[PDB]
RNA sequence: AUUUCUACUGUUGUAGAUGAGGGAUCUCGCUCCUGGAAGAUGGUGAU
RNA sequence: AUCACCAUCUUCCAGGAGCGAGAUCCCUCCAAAA
RNA sequence: GGGGCUAUAGCUCAGCUGGGAGAGCGCCUGCUUUGCACGCAGGAGGUCUGCGGUUCGAUCCCGCAUAGCUCCACCA
């Protein structure tokens, strides 16, 4: 569909010949070498409208509610401050040359601080409860005895064992410390977090207007920071082309002026083998800043001429209108006197663009910058000296792997678009790929954790890298964001969802998320919309016409040895054997031979529904199991985590002891492990007796046993993270557990358990059973957590998440290609939206939910394409999902969302069967899933896509 | 073995993804500095 | 046996700064002619 | 534990409309038969679930806490 600008970063290689932090930075444009900061003029005057405040409205910023007796001491405290002319602030802020203001943020803080220490005095030094009520620490009182004496049992306990003093026997001070630091420390403080009501809630209030604050000073301070980053370019570049490689020339400002007027007198013959360059290019925006900027000083000479052209002064002073400026400008440029100092081509200026009449202003800008954007050439033999010699001129030499390697057809994409920008057919289209003129170079030093222990590499040296932007489809509108309010997003996005239509979409997908399969796919049709049972059943029988074609590895263990003696596995790197050129270069094999073995070893077939947890694209093939490594480190770091944060990491020696097993030996584990899985509230109402028998149910197998039914009904209520932990389990469970005694006893003190890994069959392969040492390895009590070193697991949770949709978003970039070249339209991509609620629990029940990255990935896919607008503010627009509505639809683009309510338990041909069937409908309709869909779990995405499909062609019925 | 990441990895490297820099608020884990309170123990002086 | 003082030293609380992990968020990336 | 409903005197309950706190049962007392007592009379009983806000005026509108049942969304 149409698109609109879009931008990247991409960068290379540079190679020093002639001579992390920024050492350099320069700009291609010779107009740019002396920038001045922007004029941020009118947004400061706003700000300033909005950080002060009129203590009246102080409650309105927030949902908490206070009753009537603090609501008068709060402000009564604030109003102490405000003696001596002093003005009120929603916060400090060390900008805008303020002078005699009161911080709200920070007198909240005050109080807080000094309630906190006037009653942690008074609880320690032993005063009374009616002694308590009778004092000033509003925030503090009318806390019930009931906490009030908690609290204080706790104190004089913990100020009982502080008599660590009279202990000389480490081996008994460590076993102190635990009982201390755990089981008294650490409950005091929750006790004054969660049960205290007044306090709670002023935990919140200030939170609030601690956020407020943030919010509006990033703002100011991005302000600040742009008059300081402009004064650093110093260079004008060059890009001189020989035999199909660029080098990069840079000259100093103190020379840019003379070569410039040197380099213009050499002669564009035309092509010679060897070429030099400079860009050329004046933009909309620099025109504005060019007439109207720092205008008031009066100090703008395009403001000392020109003035006849003046509707007044200022930017304002068009009323708005859209027209009225397009005239003005045009005028401009129809000035003598614009023409005299700028450098743009009259004539083609003068006849596409001051003569003719524009509908809107972004078709103004676009001609503009399309008509005054330019790539000179001057070819001379031999232009590399003088530089070198007059000019005092650095240079690089622009170099990576895929401008190296001899094939060609395969190259990376960011690779892809540097080749393509230089070539003759993209001159001719105006430069539809644009080099934006401001650059920057960095140097990276070499990591002396690899110089150490050291292979080719690049960490063991310097390294000199380009950073550059670069412009998609330069010649669409233009669409920005910064300085937008948070509620004008929410209008963007309504008016950029008006480009699609009823009649456009020809299908759409479905993803659904889990825990024991991370994401499933699935795609509908209005085909399968038969009237009768009988159709709608054969409709979908059809695989052969609709679905899609994936790869199946059918022995993950085979193996083979290679052309240097070496041994290599198919689940490693399966491109090893599915591309014909590298099979028979690497174990020498022949034609035949290579047939053979693909015939044998990869199975194929169509279908409707896919398994997004191991998918990849291997030279154009789906294989379902191509991605097993890239797994196994998700519910590695799941474990590595889990074990290391259950410690304890004192300074200081604790005798905390922590072991793995594959199953729990006490009781006393047993029923600490069945308190970790069941609802607080609705386990402890069960009784002491028959906590013992639910025991039996979670860790033995129900078929060798007989819990009666009404006892089921209780089983199935108490439990709230779901699984399977008996020892016949598919994927059997590993444990861990924590205590303080050496030897259990079936009778010592027991902290904690938790289940840590899951034994996948697909993990044999890679690693033995014997490699839970590598898990084990990751846990410490020595280690103190503020520090860097061997012990790096921690860092890698979410950059591992990335390779997964690394991978999951080929696959369905790969799929959604497919049908648009076979349907000849668009669709949409749908997934059910609860909310934010239900995505904590979703993270807290498995650390590697991998729901709010997978929408990340594909906003920044599918945007390339034009399909959905920029996003600025997620939250603002898509918390609170849907819930409850069986109709309803939200979208961004064509990333609808909806109620996931009953997707998975009704038949795609009937509405009352259920799954769990067996593959056949219950109800005795036709449908079978047997050779449709992947899995019987696909049925949900295959649900949630047909919902999806419905509810938008509905809405866009009215 | 890579502009960068992930799995491999040296007879031309292979397969997928790739907008970077700097900064703000909050939650959890930890360290150092300054101040306040409760308290063991040696010693000293009055009683 | 009461009260005062020096000293080793134990715990808890407040404020300042710093390191590791997670969540939300913001700006910059095209201007000038003497 | 991620969305919804009710809660009035000791018990069961009418009343919930912004301009209005009540009924039956239970209890105590007096009356009283020979005797249970059929019966007569009066009294005690309320933080309108607890807390908080809105309003000229709130059991009535608005926001939190506890007690009861509902959803394969997460899964032997
Ligand atoms: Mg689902
Ligand atoms: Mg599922």
């Amino acid at each position: 569909m149409e698109t609109y600008k879009v931008t990247k970063t991409i960068r290379f290689k540079l190679e020093a010949q002639n001579v992390g932090l920024p050492v350099a930075k320069a700009s291609f444009n010779y107009y740019t070498i002396n920038k001045k900061p922007v004029d941020f003029g009118n947004e400061k005057s706003e700000l300033e409208s909005r950080l002060k405040i009129s203590i009246d409205t102080i409650f309105k910023l927030t949902r908490e509610n206070f009753s009537k007796k603090i609501e008068e001491a709060i402000t009564a405290d604030i109003q102490k401050e405000l003696n001596n002319g002093k003005t009120l602030l929603l916060g400090d802020v060390p900008m805008l040359g303020i002078e005699n203001y009161v911080s709200l943020r920070q007198i909240l803080k005050n109080i807080k601080s000094n309630q906190k220490k006037a009653f942690s005095d008074l609880m320690q030094s032993g005063k009374n409860y009616n002694e308590l009520k009778a004092t000033n620490l509003y925030l503090l009182n009318t806390i019930e005895q009931r906490q009030f004496d908690n609290y204080k049992v706790k104190t004089n306990e913990l100020e009982k064992l502080a008599v660590k003093i009279n202990q000389a026997t480490n081996d008994n001070q460590k076993k102190e410390l635990i009982s201390n630091k755990q089981r008294v420390a650490k409950q005091r403080g929750i006790i004054m977090r969660d049960n205290f009501a007044t306090w709670k809630s002023f935990s919140n209030f200030y939170r609030t207007i601690s956020q407020e604050h943030g919010k509006i000073l990033a703002l100011l301070k991005g302000i600040e920071k742009e008059r300081t980053e402009s004064q650093l370019l110093k260079y004008w570049a060059l890009i001189l082309e020989n035999n199909g490689q660029h080098k990069l020339i840079l000259i100093p400002r103190e020379k840019a002026a003379s070569c410039k007027q040197w380099i213009a007198s050499l002669n564009p013959s035309g092509d010679k083998l060897t070429k030099l360059f400079w860009f050329e290019s004046l933009t909309y925006r620099s025109l504005q800043k060019l007439c109207f900027g720092f205008t008031e000083n009066g100090n703008n000479k395009f403001n000392k001429n020109i003035q006849n052209l003046l509707p007044i002064n200022g930017e304002f002073a068009f009323q708005g209108d859209e027209q009225k400026k397009i005239k003005f400008y045009q005028s401009v440029l129809e000035s003598k006197y614009a023409q005299s100092v700028l450098n743009i081509p009259i004539q083609q200026v003068q006849a596409d663009i001051i003569n003719q009449s524009f509908a809107s202003l972004d078709d103004f800008q676009i001609a503009l910058e399309k008509i005054c954007y330019r790539l000179f050439a001057v070819v001379e033999a031999n232009i590399e000296a003088e530089l070198l010699k007059n000019d005092k001129a650095q240079i690089f030499n622009i170099t990576s792997s895929d401008l190296r390697k001899e094939a060609k057809d395969k190259i990376k994409s960011h690779t892809q678009i540097w080749k393509a920008f230089w070539t003759s057919e993209n001159k001719q289209n105006n430069f539809e790929t644009r080099l934006n003129p401001e650059i920057t170079i960095t140097y990276r030093q070499p990591k002396q954790s690899k110089i150490d222990k050291y292979k080719n590499n690049r960490y063991l040296h310097a390294q000199y890298t380009l950073i550059t932007t670069i412009s998609e489809h330069s010649n669409s509108p233009t669409k920005i964001l910064s300085f937008m309010s948070d509620d004008e997003f929410k209008s963007s996005v309504d008016t950029f969802n008006k480009k699609f239509k009823k009649d456009e979409i020809k299908f759409a997908f479905g993803i659904d998320n889990g825990e024991v399969e991370l994401s499933t796919l699935g795609v509908y049709f209005p085909a399968f919309d038969k009237t009768t049972y009988k159709e709608k059943v054969a409709e979908l029988e059809k695989v052969n016409d609709y679905g899609f074609e994936v790869l199946t590895i059918r022995n993950l263990n085979y193996k083979e040895t290679d052309y240097n003696g070496k041994e290599r596995k198919i689940i490693q790197n399966p491109s090893y054997f599915l591309k014909k050129e590298n099979y028979l270069r690497t174990f020498n094999k022949s034609e035949t031979a290579y047939q053979k073995m693909f015939t044998e070893q990869f199975e194929k077939k169509k279908l409707l529904t896919l398994d997004l947890t191991t998918a990849k694209v291997i030279c154009g093939h789906i294989v379902t199991n191509g991605d097993v490594p890239a797994l196994f480190n998700l519910w590695l770091k799941h474990a590595q985590r889990n074990i290391f944060e259950m410690n304890d990491h004192i300074q200081k020696e604790t005798a905390k002891k922590i072991v793995l097993k594959n199953q729990l030996d006490t009781d006393n584990e047993k029923l600490k492990f069945a308190e970790y899985i069941s609802k607080e509230k609705e386990f402890g109402k069960l009784n002491d007796d028959e906590k013992m028998k639910y025991t039996k149910w979670i860790f033995e197998d129900r078929d060798q046993n007989n819990f009666t039914e009404v006892e089921n009904k209780k089983f199935k209520r108490c439990q709230k993270i779901y699984g399977n932990y008996s020892t016949k389990a598919k994927a059997p469970v590993l444990f861990a557990s924590c205590f303080i005694d050496e030897e259990l006893q079936s009778v010592t003190d027991i902290f904690d358990v938790r289940h840590i890994f899951k034994k996948r069959e697909d993990f044999y392969a890679l690693k033995t059973e014997e490699e839970i040492k590598q898990l084990i390895d990751s846990y410490n009590t020595n280690r103190a957590s503020h520090d860097i070193s061997n012990e790096e697991l921690d860092l890698k949770i979410l950059n591992t998440k990335k390779a997964l949709v690394a991978n999951a978003v080929g696959v369905i970039d790969f799929l959604y290609k497919h049908y648009e070249r076979r349907l000849g339209g668009e669709g949409l991509i749908i997934k059910e939206g609860f909310g934010t609620g239900k995505v904590e629990d979703g993270i807290e029940k498995f650390s590697g939910n991998i729901y709010r990255i997978l929408e990340r990935k594909l906003y920044q896919k599918f945007q390339n394409y034009g399909l959905v607008p920029p996003i600025k503010s997620l939250m603002a627009v898509r918390a609170n999902g849907i819930e409850n509505n069986k109709n309803a639809i939200l979208q961004l683009g064509n990333v609808g969302f909806i109620d996931p309510a009953g997707t998975s338990q009704e038949c795609p041909v009937c509405i009352e069967g259920r799954l769990e069937h067996t593959t056949t409908c219950p109800n005795k309709c036709g449908f079978n899933s047997e050779r449709i869909m992947h899995s019987n779990d696909g049925i949900a995405s295959f649900n949630i896509a047909k919902r999806g499909f419905n509810n938008f062609v509905k809405s866009k019925t009215d």
